[PDB]
RNA sequence: UCAGCUCGUGUUGUGAAAUGUUGGGUUAAGUCCCGCAACGAGCGCAACCCUUAUCCUUUGUUGCCAGCGGUCCGGCCGGGAA
């Protein structure tokens, strides 16, 4: 709704100056050099984003959470392991879509380095060793946590902000997996297969929306 | 005995190529950490080997002599295993 938005302040945008041209058409207009994004276009494109992503749960395509800004980091998990769908809210690696068989590895390494903790294998090493594995293991997991899990490509993407993640769209637009991203003023949405033009800096606006997305994907699993 | 030299996949470039391997620190070291369109891997670095420095255990002659006994004063002898 209009109201829990301009409440989120998902209306807010960047800066004029730091615009971009092609988000003209969704920018209300500029208050104190800062662009206010329209949320009477905002509302029906997420509407339509939501109504497709609920129809690929029902199919029971899996959905990819992108969010590597720290504040949303956080959220971006929460939300993907409420609907049990997979994410990343830590740098993405550059080929983890395109390059997915090399990541792959990876995630067997993790998956392996998992076990052996839980074994006990890391108490047979001789401290050092175990220490280093450890490491190991913790940078896996941040990088590689949310998707361990997803065994293939996402069927979609779901993103936060799509000029920090212009990599993971670039990546799904290489690969064919439709992008649903919220676009910010500052941003190109010309990636994105889906479109939402929303402030992307502010936790609150980012909780609307993984808690809106979340929802309808849960309700296509039912 | 210098810390270099490369590859696969990905990505960038019409292309030769590039990236990775650069950057911030750090190290004897492409050593390590952090960052990072790269993600991994191999040969090198290091370690694994030999010798040297301390200690323990076992063994005690052809090596040893602290404590004993005796001396031809030489562990020399009976001994002892320190
Ligand atoms: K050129
Ligand atoms: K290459
Ligand atoms: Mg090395
Ligand atoms: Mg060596």
């Amino acid at each position: 709704s209009m109201r829990d938005m301009l409440k989120a302040g998902v209306h807010f945008g960047h800066q004029t100056r730091y615009w971009n041209p092609k988000m003209k058409p969704f920018i209300f207009g500029a208050r104190n050099k800062v662009h206010i994004i329209n949320l009477e276009k905002t509302v029906p494109m997420f509407n339509e984003a939501l109504a497709e992503l609920n129809k690929i749960a029902s199919r029971k395509g899996k959905i990819l959470f992108v969010g590597t800004k720290r504040a949303a980091s956080e959220a971006v998990k929460d939300a993907a392991l409420s609907c049990d769908q997979f994410f990343v809210n830590h740098r993405w690696l550059g080929g983890m879509l395109t390059n997915w068989k090399t990541v792959r590895q990876s995630i067997k390494r993790l998956k392996d380095l998992e076990t052996q903790s839980q074994d006990g294998t890391f108490d047979k090493l001789t401290k050092k060793e175990a220490l280093m594995r450890t490491r190991e293991l913790e940078k896996l997991e941040n990088s590689l946590g949310g998707i361990k899990d997803m065994g293939g490509l996402p069927d979609a993407l779901f993103v936060i902000d799509a000029d920090h993640e212009h990599i993971a769209i670039k990546e799904a637009n290489n690969l064919g997996i439709p992008v649903f991203a919220i676009v910010d003023t500052n941003s190109d949405p010309d990636g994105v297969d889906f479109v939402i033009p929303g402030n992307d800096d502010a936790i609150r606006a980012v909780t609307l929306y993984l808690g809106a997305v979340a929802a309808t994907v849960r309700e296509g699993r039912s």
